[PDB]
């Protein structure tokens, strides 16, 4: 009754992750996302089945996970990570594709602030989840679904906590993640690296430039910014640690607010909210449980 690999039928090929192809696959005529790793990928493909398998991790803006599995077709073998589809594609696609609304907008920041602050809080108890750090949050990493809600995607590079202990299960290296995303302490490697506090203070700095792209999308009475990645005006297309760093930690500049978002409530408490994410100092940034709980109280009065 459990869903394998064997009764899993490709269809089209949907795009790639760090390492891994990514496929729309068939189980019993229902859609179902594939990514497959080749068997020298072992070990990004063996942590990403890890931190998916964690005890309590699933939630509505998590990405649910369905299966880890091999398939051998009579010559070579593949390590399989399947998923549940969303037609949608990443919150990157979506933005490019459509302008969403005020309650399109604070349903997109609400949903990824729910699943951010549900990976980062420790659930205590005898079927106890860790605290987790994402490490590579961007919209490319964040699908959206058919209801206008987020999940959160592609944890391969996440990092889980033991809080008794306050040490981290592996022995993470520096600059991991997606070069434009990182934080001001990741791009000069100040970061302490022993202290996960530090990992997810990075996630919130990556939170808000994903906050930065939605909001620029948000359409009032027909006005809106055409769809741009955060730091578009700044850096090129495919930018370097030193390029990233010359703008974020030395001239110090973050993605422009324009002046067009003081004149609505909801994108003056989403401006608010990035700017609170902004600071050089981790320590200093909004949690993302303040954050959900910013925007949970803006959806109420919205």
């Amino acid at each position: 009754h459990m869903t394998i690999a064997r009764d899993i039928v490709l269809q089209e090929s949907i795009g790639k992750g760090r390492f891994g192809e990514v496929w729309r696959g068939k189980w019993r005529g229902e859609e179902v996302a594939v990514k497959i790793f080749s068997s020298r990928e072992e070990r990004s493909w063996f942590r990403e089945a890890e931190i998916y398998q964690t005890v309590m991790l699933r939630h509505e803006n998590i990405l649910g996970f369905i299966a880890a599995d091999n398939k051998d077709n009579g010559t070579w073998t593949q390590l399989w990570l399947v998923s549940d589809y969303h037609e949608h594609g990443s919150l990157f696609d979506y933005l490019n594709r459509y302008t969403v609304t005020v309650e399109g907008m604070i349903k997109l920041a609400l949903s990824t602030a729910s699943g951010l602050a549900h990976l980062h809080m420790e659930i205590v108890g005898t079927q106890g989840k860790p605290a987790i750090a994402h490490r590579d949050l961007k919209s490319k990493n964040i699908l959206v679904k058919k209801n206008g809600t987020c999940c959160i995607a592609d944890l391969g590079l996440a990092v889980r906590h033991d809080s008794a202990t306050d040490t981290i299960d592996i022995a993470p290296n520096h600059r991991v993640g997606t070069k434009r995303y990182m934080a001001p302490e990741v791009l000069d490697d100040s970061i302490n690296m022993k202290h996960f506090e530090s990992f997810k203070r990075a996630d919130i700095y990556a939170m808000g430039l994903v906050f930065w792209e939605i909001a620029r999308r948000c359409s009032i009475g027909g006005i809106h910014e055409d769809y741009q990645l955060p730091y578009y005006d700044l850096v090129p297309s495919d930018p370097s640690v030193e390029e990233m760093r010359k703008v974020v930690c030395e001239q110090k500049l973050r993605p422009n607010i324009p002046n067009r978002w003081q004149s609505c409530e909801a994108l003056r408490v989403m401006a608010k909210i990035m700017r609170e994410c902004w600071y050089a100092n981790g320590a200093a940034r909004l949690t993302a449980l303040r954050i959900k709980k910013t925007l949970s109280q803006l959806s109420q009065q919205e």
